[PDB]
């Protein structure tokens, strides 16, 4: 499963039931579902807190325990914070702190230009400064996996939390294939692939690496520059692959300045070696969120 954790072959902390108070549903997939719940004794100076926890619906239990190691190494500003498990009876369930904006792509949405409709954005559609510190903060969690080895293979702003205060961060509650089917291409009876996301060398010849995921990366940047919407969304799965395989490249969005879109061509040289690594991707994009408004005034 491409974007399943366990994908990487490179101590978890518990916690007990009676200290995790569920509140209600947020979603469910064909794995489990996740919950808003309260979770006291978890982190000193507020003795009690909300965070968001998955309920496992064996082989799941070996799943579950690997998954568990993988995600108690991540720890970084930019990748959705793994609290730990609880392991006493069943449902065996996981704890992750709470993101208020939920995923990327709804967020992207509800504040792009064919939305319906305060205390973190601005009115209207997001302005140039708050995609690029977006863009900023995915590449930097993008950052942190290259430099543990980790390849993601689902890299897309479905996959992307949104906090309080607009931090965005790599993370996800495995629900994507669920509730974004349509982002997939259902192969025999389960396979589901995000070809729309993926490089040539990853449809043709099935190869993963961090290169596959910087083409991935390149994919987000331009969903972000067009308010979450779906690329090739103009082409049914089969003709997305022709386009992808064929090497036509995904347009200039009208929000993106043409050093932004430099950036996401940069993602998608046809040789995975020639393409730019996350790093230079993460410093050029921070260069640029962190502009004074004169400058990238000029870039708008
Ligand atoms: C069946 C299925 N399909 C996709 C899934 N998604 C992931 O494994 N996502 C990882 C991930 C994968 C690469 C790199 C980083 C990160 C990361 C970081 C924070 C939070 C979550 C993740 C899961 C799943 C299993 C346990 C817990 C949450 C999700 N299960």
């Amino acid at each position: 499963l491409q974007g399943h954790i366990i994908e990487n072959p490179q101590c978890v902390h518990h916690i007990k039931r009676r200290d995790i108070v569920l509140k209600w549903e947020l979603g469910e997939g064909a794995f489990g579902k996740v919950f808003l719940a309260e979770c006291h004794n978890l982190l000193p100076e507020q003795d009690k807190m909300l965070v968001a926890v998955k309920a496992l619906k064996e082989s799941a239990r070996q799943d579950f325990q690997r998954e568990a190691e993988l995600l108690t190494m991540l720890q970084h500003q930019h990748i959705v914070r793994f609290f730990g498990v609880c392991t006493e009876g069943r449902p065996l369930l996981m704890v992750f702190e709470y993101m208020r904006h939920g995923d990327l792509n709804r967020f992207l949405r509800s504040h792009g230009p064919d939305a319906k409709l305060g205390e973190d954005v601005a009115p209207g559609p997001l302005g140039l400064g708050q995609l690029l510190a977006v863009a900023s903060q995915v590449a930097a969690g993008m950052v942190y996996l290259a430099g543990l080895h980790f390849v993601h293979r689902d890299l897309a702003t479905r996959n992307c939390l949104v906090g309080q205060g607009l931090v965005v961060k790599i993370g996800d509650f495995g629900m994507s294939r669920d509730i974004y089917s349509t982002d997939y291409y259902r192969v025999g009876g389960r396979t589901m692939l995000p070809i729309r996301w993926m490089p040539p060398e990853s449809i043709l010849y099935r190869k993963f690496t961090t290169e596959s995921d910087v083409w991935s990366f390149g994919v987000v940047l331009w969903e972000i520059f067009t308010y979450g919407k779906q690329p090739w969304y103009q082409l049914s799965n089969t003709e997305a692959i022709d386009c992808i395989t064929q090497g036509r490249e995904l347009e200039r969005p009208r929000a993106c300045p043409p050093e932004v879109y430099a950036i996401m061509r940069g993602c998608w040289q046809r040789e995975p070696q020639q393409r730019h690594s996350i790093k230079d991707v993460h410093a050029r994009l921070q260069a640029l969120a962190q502009a004074p408004p004169v400058y990238l005034d000029v870039l708008g």
